[PDB]
C-alpha cells in the first residue's frame, strides 16, 4: 500500500559500446512503482538492453532513460552502467600503453527532472609528506570522482583531472629512463591524502559539474587513508 | 577546502558483541574509522584511529558505542566524525520439524555519526531468506521457482534494536527462513510453507516495512531486498526509503 | 641459485575481440597474466616485456593465434618456459523456449596456455544454471530449487569451442538460464525443473560422460556448485579423469 | 563413476585457534567440508556435514583437526575426504622504536586429506609484506619505488605454528606491515626498506632457502604479489618442490 521508489533488475550483464570502444558493462535498470500498482515487467528491462543499440553517447543514454520509462509505463526510474574504460597515453619521456579505468554513468528520473550523473576510479601514486622530512613509502591509491553533470563531460577529462593532481601517473609499460622521473617527481610533490582531496575538488570547485562526491582511497600498514569531500 | 571525512579505512580487528539474551559473540570487525576537518586545519593524526580499536577493551554494546564516538571526536579534537564495523553475527536456531540446533550466519554492519552535535546511530543487517516467485504457481500445473535473497534493513535508531530483532522481522516476513541444518522433516515443512506463502519482491519489502513503521524504536530505514533469479543470471531488486520526520 | 617456477605479471586487464564459433567475432575485456620461468642461473626478468606485448599486438585471438603469443613472448623474454592466461567474460544469443525471444547469456571463459617442456592448452568454461533437488518433491506440490554453477576446467588436444561445452552443461542440467523469458516461456521453465530433477552428483556425473567422448578434451576437471535456496551454505561436486 | 570430492562449501561458522605461545585466538571461519562418493552409493549425506561442525568442542589443534577429519569419515561412512577452513589471524606485534602495539591481519587456509590411509595437512598463510625496488633507487636521483601479499601454502610433516610460517616472509622482504606506526617508527621503517631493496624475484628464493631448511615442511607453494604503486598490475612468483623427489 506504499511507494517502492525503486524496483527492477541489478547485475544485468551485457555488452556495450562506448564513443570508438567496446567494452562489456554491468546494468542495473530500475523503476518507481506507485502505492497503488503491485508489480512491474521486469522483463522490459532485460529487452531494452537486449534491443538498444548505437555507440552510447550522452543523447543515447538520455533517450535510453525515457525509453525505458514508458516500456515500463513509469514516472520515475534510474540507469546504472558499471564498465571498463581504458585510454591509450604516451610516457612521461619514452613514448610509450593502455590503462583501465572504470567508469559508472548514472541517470535518474525523478520529479520530472532527469540528472545525468557520472563516476570514474582512477589509479594514481601517493607518497607521505611526514615521511622524508621525519626521515633520512610511494604506495598507490584510489581516486573516485562521483560527478552531477550540468553539461556533458567526458571521462577522460575527469581522468586527466585526478592523474595531473598526484605524486604521479599511472603507466602500464614505463622504460627504465622514465622509471627515474616517475620515481623523482614524487621525491619533490609530497602527497598527503588529506590534500589531494583539497586540491582535486579545487579543479572541479569547474561549472559543467554542479555537485560531486571525491574520494581519495591510500593503501599504505594494511589498512587504508580515505578522504572523501561532497558538495553542490 | 574543508575535509568532511577524513580517517582510516578497512582496518580488521578482533571484536567481542552483545546479544539480547545474556550472550556475547566474539567476531572478526572491519573497522572505517573516519572524522571531519575543516579549512583551518590541514591534518589529523591517523595513528589515533588505530589505537583507539587496540585501546578499547569490552564488549561492543549500544552505550559502549555511543562512548566510543565521543572517545574518538575528542582524541581527535573535532566535534564530527562517523564509525561503522561490519562483524559477522550468529544465531542458533531450531530447524522447522526437528528442533536441531544450527547456526546461521548473518552480516551486521553498525554505524554511528556525529553531526552537529547530533549522534545519530544506524544498523544495517543483511538477511538470507528464500524467495517464491508468485506467478510461477498460479501459472504451472506443477511446481514453483525458488531462490536465495538478501534483504539489506539499514535503520537510523531513535532506540536499542536487537540486530536479532530485525532479523526476526524479515525472517518473519518471507516465504521461508534459512537454516543450516535440516533433515527430510525439516525440508518438507520448509518447501511447502514457502508454496503456501508466493511473495515478490515488491511484496516483501512492503510487508517489512509495515513491520518497521510498528518500531518507534526505528525513526528511518532504508530497506533492500535482492532475489537472486533461479531462471536467470540476473537478479531483482527493490528499495524503499522513509524519514519519519517527514 | 634457485629455479623460480614461473615469475611475471598478473591482473593485466587489457581489451581483447575473439572469433566465436560462427566465425563472428565477439568483442570483451580480459584480465590478463603473462609469466616466465628463471633459472637457476638468472636473477631477474625485463617485467615491462609483458605489457608491451599485449599493447603492440593486433588480430582476433584464434586457436592458432593464441598459441603464437606464446611462443612470441619467449622470444622477447628470452625464456624456454612461460604461462598465458586470459579470463575474459563471453556472451551467446540464447532464444527463449516458447516465444522465440531472442537475449544475451553472460558465460566467464578463462584460456589458459601453458610452453614448458610439450604445449599443452587449456579451456575453462563457468555455466550458469538452474538446479533441483529430486527430494523436496517427494518429501508433495513443492520444490526447492535455485542457481547453479558449472565450471569445466578441459586440456584440449584439438580445438573446442567453449559453446561445445556450454550446450552439455545447459543440456545436463535440470533447465539452463535465459535473460529474456516472458510468461509462456516462464511456465516451461518452472516445469521442466520439477520433470527433470538432479542431483549436484547426478549432474557432474551426466557432464562429464560426453566430455571423455568429446575425444578433443584430453583431460578435465568439472565442478558443479548449488546455490541452495534453503541454506546459506552451498553444495558442490567435483570430479577429475585423465584418461592418460 | 566415482566422485573424488562431494560436499558442503562456504559454511561460515565461529572457530577458535591456538597461539603459539598457548593462548586462545577467537574468529570466524569459511569451512568446506567433503568426501569422495563411490559409485557404488548414490546420496551422500550433506546435512552431517553441518552437523560436524555444530557437534564440535574447543580449539582447532593438530590432533583436534585429525579427530574432526576422522570423526567425519565415521559420520559420513566413506574412505576419503577432505576439510579446508579459512580463518582471519591476528597478532599482537611491537613497533619498531617505540614499542606501540598492534594487530596485523594474517590469512590462515588449513587443509586436511585421508585418502587411502595416509592423512595429509596442509597449511597456507598470506602475509602482508613491503617491497622495494631494487632498480628504481639507484638508477634515480631519489625517491623510492609497494605493499606485497607472500602466500606460503606448505605440507607439514610435523604439528607447525603458522606465526613460525609468518615469522620467514616478515624477515625476508624488504619491511613488514604494522597498525599503529609512531614518528619515530615511520623513520626506520622508510629507510630500512630502502636500505634493503629487495625484487620479487629476489623475495621468492630468500624465503625458500629457509622453507627448504625446515624439515617440518616436505612440499610448499610459494607466492609473492607486489602490487605494484607505478602500475595498475601486479607481479607474481612462484615456488614448488616436494623435497621427497
Ligand atoms: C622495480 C622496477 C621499477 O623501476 O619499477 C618496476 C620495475 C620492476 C617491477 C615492477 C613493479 C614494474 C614492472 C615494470 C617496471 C618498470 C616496474
Ligand atoms: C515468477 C516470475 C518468473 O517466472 O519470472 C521471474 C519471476 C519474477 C521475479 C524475478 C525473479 C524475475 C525477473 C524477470 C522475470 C521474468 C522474473
Ligand atoms: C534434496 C535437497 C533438499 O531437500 O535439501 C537438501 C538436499 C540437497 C540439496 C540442497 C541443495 C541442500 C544442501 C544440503 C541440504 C541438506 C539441502
Ligand atoms: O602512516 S601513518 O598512518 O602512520
Ligand atoms: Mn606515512
Amino acid at each position: 500500500q506504499m511507494p517502492i521508489q525503486r524496483v527492477g533488475v541489478r547485475a544485468v550483464r551485457h555488452p556495450l559500446t562506448v564513443r570508438t570502444q567496446a567494452t562489456v558493462g554491468t546494468w542495473n535498470l530500475d523503476v518507481h512503482l506507485p502505492a497503488d500498482q503491485k508489480g512491474t515487467h521486469m522483463s522490459r528491462f532485460v529487452a531494452l538492453l537486449e534491443e538498444r543499440g548505437g555507440p552510447l553517447t550522452a543523447d543515447a543514454f538520455r533517450t535510453m532513460l525515457a525509453t525505458m520509462l514508458e516500456k515500463l509505463e513509469a514516472r520515475a526510474g534510474r540507469i546504472e552502467v558499471s564498465f571498463p574504460y581504458f585510454v591509450n597515453k604516451t610516457a612521461p619521456v619514452s613514448g610509450v600503453s593502455l590503462l583501465d579505468y572504470e567508469v559508472t554513468l548514472t541517470g535518474d528520473v525523478r520529479d520530472g527532472l532527469t540528472r545525468v550523473f557520472a563516476k570514474v576510479l582512477v589509479p594514481v601514486t601517493s607518497l607521505c609528506p611526514c615521511s622524508k622530512k621525519i626521515s633520512q613509502h610511494n604506495q598507490r591509491s584510489h581516486v573516485t570522482i562521483d560527478a552531477e553533470l550540468a553539461a556533458d563531460v567526458p571521462v577522460e577529462d575527469l581522468i586527466r583531472i585526478a592523474e595531473e593532481e598526484a605524486s604521479c601517473e599511472l603507466w602500464g609499460l614505463l622504460k627504465r629512463p622514465d622509471e627515474k622521473f616517475v620515481t623523482e617527481r614524487a621525491y619533490e610533490n609530497p602527497k598527503f591524502v588529506e590534500d589531494l582531496v583539497r586540491d582535486v575538488a579545487r579543479r572541479l570547485d569547474d561549472e559543467r559539474i554542479v555537485a560531486y562526491v571525491l574520494e581519495a582511497e591510500n593503501f599504505e600498514h594494511n589498512h587504508s587513508a580515505y578522504a572523501l569531500i561532497e558538495r553542490d
